[PDB]
């Protein structure tokens, strides 16, 4: 099956802060809207529910979902 | 950075039929809980329908595909 190069390295770093996802820091976040963003940038948004800045629909308030995919393909425990 | 291929090999395939993701026919869709299956399977639960998923016993209320969001990382990636 083909793969896109260029797509799978933007998808794994956060498109904010643009810092490599991890599994603590920068975890990967879904908001209800399909996109991803780290977790401390999703921090900023918790001040007040959130917005996402791609598609202007709004996350309600942190029971969000992780990127699952993201997690398990950068996933180093062996 | 680093990726596990084996991994990155598993998230590209629907977990149920084993077929790998499409754009259209076998697109992935995500479920409330996070896990993702295709398409085609999600319809074959919603036929039984909101519709369980077979990994974590989560539940996620739908009737109808369009209302549930499409895995944009596995859609960008297989682009
Ligand atoms: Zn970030
Ligand atoms: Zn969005
Ligand atoms: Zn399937
Ligand atoms: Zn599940």
């Amino acid at each position: 099956s083909h793969l896109n190069l260029d797509a799978l390295r933007e998808v794994l770093e956060c498109p904010i802060c643009m810092e490599s996802f991890t599994e603590e820091q920068l975890r990967p976040k879904l908001l209800h809207c399909g996109h991803t963003i780290c977790r401390q940038c999703l921090e900023k948004l918790l001040a007040s529910g959130v917005r996402c800045p791609f598609c202007s629909k709004i996350t309600r308030i942190t029971q969000l979902t992780d990127n699952l995919t993201v997690l398990k393909i950068i996933d180093t425990a062996g």
